[PDB]
């Protein structure tokens, strides 16, 4: 059987004004990840690492955050390929965010077609070390499974 | 079959005052991590990842009564992991380390994870990289450690 | 249906006066990228997650910076003798998948030609072979330009 590991990577800036939305979840917090989008580092980690199992290249050359998750799930099976699954992990000093990863992981499972045991977000502080640990950004990893 | 792929990270601060120990090693140094293995953690978190269990924050608390260090962490985590459904694969990884020098060190790190995770020893791989005096991590202020695992249900 | 998946990292630093090779592409630039080899951050990466997936070490230790033979060595020549490595092991290579990180120059105009030599390198036809390039958004030491990353992912079954 032929499977195909992607890996993923996003980093986005806090910035004041805008809404925090990770994963589709909007978090309360005083700053917000700033992009041309809406900024979810979390799914464009994820759409990269579904982009790169499937060999099509990436998020920059290929384009709300879930639209585009879903376009990718698109474009990934109209390539051939099923997603078998999705793990990832987010970097943020603040806020915490331990309470809204199954939202997350909810919203990623139904944006994918997939069932919940083959989605998982992971979160990380960066122990107060470098642009991360200051609350300057947010970072994103992802690794993803496909099969054609 | 039902392979699936886990990703793990994990970044502690390295400051005078403590044991440097990565991978089950101490490692004689100017400094030390604040037992802080970062790269138990990551291979523990790609662990979880794979098996679509959560993380390493949410199976083994900071408060919890039970916990022990890195090495028994893992041992548990792999234990969860049989019981959900999942034989490992394999894991590798790589740890970004201004200073010491820890290409010395790999052999026991390997032997280490291989025996808490019950795998052949040439299912385990682990990587050093400094990180060219970049950053944190090139100052020499934090290690860095990072994982992937593959498991089959 | 023995696979083995590895990952890989690198980093850089860019600096004047010496040549910008990423994916084997030597790219029209100012500064170029600091290394005891050609210093070519993408290949190292893919070399580092294949030998991981393998369980064969790393390639700091296959190809070490303190050995004088690697001087100004290709990353390609490095990239096929690991991939050689990775046969006589037992390994068929799936697929490979890889990120760039860089504030500058652009890359999307030479990442087709980085696919084709990791390809023809790995002797994989190109729909298994992937290069990602972005920024990192203004942030760091790579938001400074003062360094540039890779990061790579690779499947293998023995
Ligand atoms: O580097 C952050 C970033 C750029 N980009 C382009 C499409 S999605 C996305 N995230
Ligand atoms: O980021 C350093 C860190 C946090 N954390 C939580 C459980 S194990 C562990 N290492
Ligand atoms: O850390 C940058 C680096 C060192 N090294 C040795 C062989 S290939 C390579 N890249
Ligand atoms: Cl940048
Ligand atoms: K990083
Ligand atoms: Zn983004
Ligand atoms: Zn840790
Ligand atoms: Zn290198």
């Amino acid at each position: 059987m032929d499977f195909r590991i992607g890996q993923g990577y996003d980093v986005h800036q806090l910035v004041p004004g805008r809404p925090l939305i990770i994963g589709g979840v909007t978090i309360p917090y005083e700053r917000g990840l700033l992009g041309h989008s809406d900024a979810d580092v979390l799914l464009h980690a994820i759409t990269d690492a579904l982009f790169g199992a499937a060999a099509l290249g990436d998020i920059g050359r290929h384009f709300d955050s879930r639209a585009l998750l879903r376009e990718c799930a698109s474009r990934v099976a109209q390539a051939g390929f099923a997603i078998r699954n999705v793990d990832s992990t987010i970097i943020a000093q603040a806020p915490k965010l331990a309470p809204h990863i199954d939202a997350m992981r909810a919203n990623i499972a139904a944006d994918l077609d997939l069932p919940l045991d083959r989605v998982n977000v992971k979160a990380k502080t960066n122990e107060k070390l470098g642009y991360l640990g200051r609350g300057e950004g947010i970072e994103a990893q992802a690794a993803a499974l496909v099969v054609r």
